[PDB]
DNA sequence: AAATTGTTTATAAACAGCCCG
DNA sequence: TTCGGGCTGTTTATAAACAAT
């Protein structure tokens, strides 16, 4: 059943999302979108606060490092270079 | 006796730093907090103790350590982040 | 065995600062 | 251009499920 809650922690799903990109970085919006796209539970069932929980995990875990672009500013979430196992959803 | 305006992380540091050796068992941390902030002795719901344990495990600044003799488990504070918080630092002189 | 201690994840909220229409 | 509200980031608290001692 494609829309039941996945057996992955927010921390796992955030990694899957970031590791799906060639540059191994992703904006917060794109992380919401990636998770919604891949785990429809979050697009159709989860209460609004799941997004609060994503942001909480981003700040909580030192493996998720924020990088602001050379512009001043656009900001991406990355995985610490020494942390990345390159866990992709496949 | 109102709930004091300090975080669990702050109060845990007060407790640990009150000892000679800058180390304290969990049960002594409970007792210390109860004795100095009676909100937790008399009013707080029982889950406050859960929150203490959560804090000790969550924050890397809190480092569990067995005595050299192996028998007691102590909580201590990490050297790369000991700002040395003690209760006495929280007191305003009266104006 | 039973209770205490220790770890991790989830959820909620307060709040600051930034962004943007 | 300012204004105000929504978005993003950080932090603290509470509960729970659970493992380990
Ligand atoms: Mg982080
Ligand atoms: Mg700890």
């Amino acid at each position: 059943s494609v829309s039941e809650r996945p057996p992955y922690s927010y921390m796992a799903m955030i990694q899957f999302a970031i590791n799906s990109t060639e540059r191994k970085r992703m904006t917060l919006k794109d992380i919401y979108t990636w998770i919604e796209d891949h785990f429809p539970y979050f697009k159709h069932i989860a209460k609004p606060g799941w997004k609060n929980s994503i942001r909480h995990n981003l700040s909580l875990h030192d493996m998720f490092v924020r990088e602001t672009s050379a512009n001043g500013k656009v900001s991406f979430w990355t995985i610490h270079p020494s942390a990345n196992r390159y866990l992709t959803l496949d």
